């Protein structure tokens, strides 16, 4: 069941593909396993129809995802780096390789790449039990910023060779990972496309006049806009569930948390969550590297 082989490649063709990893990392061999993505990457910036490279390293949990009460916005902000700061967990690190289309993907030899060069980094210490990664193929269904709603397989090229989560920039990602049932994804789809134009649209306050609004706060609830949004399918399948990722970009982890209590999101989401047969997870993540096209 690995979709990263030939064989699986074969098998999907004309739009956006990712590769895409959720890896544990220990910090014996964290200097290491980045030093591999950097020899990983320069490698694959090179290659015919890269359109770019982010590794996230998971950096906290989104708690109004849940609908908690607001007394829960963002206690989980934070709790993934602290438990680095703490040991207690090791580094969980995603990562997400963009190509073309699928000849590109085919072409990368990806597969080998990571067996090579990330693959012998994936073991706990004695040495000790390999942490299994989570390994996907995901098509970009319709992807958004400020100012457009990217649906064209050329438009969303586009965006993603243009990520907004350059690590300096100090964006806080999330990740909303959910299930529904493969025989009602079809029809969902559009559901979830009315998010993008919520996405686009709304900030508090609403008369901000740089038209963006206010940075969030645990005691407020003003949000900036995202500064993109892009919905991820899992290209295969499992069975009787397809697994989709709502990929965002916020300036802050309480912009985030407050933009899910404005009732304008609220409305919007409760069609596109009543399908969701497993999740909303989703956590924060913090863009450790972000590599694009030569
Ligand atoms: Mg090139
Ligand atoms: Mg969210």
């Amino acid at each position: 069941f690995n979709p990263w082989t030939d064989a699986a490649l074969d098998t999907i063709v004309n739009q956006a593909l990712t590769l895409y990893a959720e890896m544990r990392v220990v910090p014996a061999h964290h200097d290491a396993f980045l030093a591999a993505i950097d020899t990983v990457s320069a490698k694959l910036r090179v290659l015919p129809g890269f359109l770019s490279l982010a590794l996230k390293q998971m950096s906290g949990d989104s708690t109004m995802v849940k609908n908690y009460p607001e007394t829960y916005k963002g206690v989980l902000a934070t709790a993934y780096l602290d438990g680095v700061a703490a040991g207690t967990q090791p580094y969980f690190y995603n990562l997400f390789v963009r190509f073309a289309d699928g000849r590109a993907a085919r072409a990368a030899g990806f597969e080998a790449l990571f067996e090579t060069h990330i693959h012998p980094l994936l073991h706990a210490m004695a040495d000790g039990p390999e942490l299994l990664a989570y390994r996907a193929v995901l098509q970009s269904v319709v992807a958004g910023d400020r100012h457009a709603i990217y649906r064209g397989a050329e438009e969303i090229r586009s965006f993603l060779r243009r990520p907004v989560e350059l690590p300096e920039r100090e964006t806080v990602t999330v990740e909303n990972h959910v299930m529904v049932p493969e025989d009602k994804h079809a029809a969902w789809e559009p559901q979830v496309a009315i998010l993008l134009q919520v996405a686009q649209d709304t900030f508090e306050p609403q008369d901000e006049p740089s038209g963006v609004g206010l940075p969030g706060a645990r005691d407020n609830r003003y949000y900036r806009k995202a500064l993109s949004t892009e919905i991820l399918r899992n290209a295969h399948a499992d069975g009787g569930l397809r697994a989709y990722i709502m990929h965002g970009v916020w300036e802050s982890v309480w912009d985030h948390e407050n933009s899910h209590l404005d009732p304008r999101f609220l409305a919007a989401a409760g069609p596109v969550g009543a399908a969701a047969v497993v999740g909303p997870v989703e956590p924060f993540y913090l863009t450790r590297r972000l590599v694009v096209a030569d």
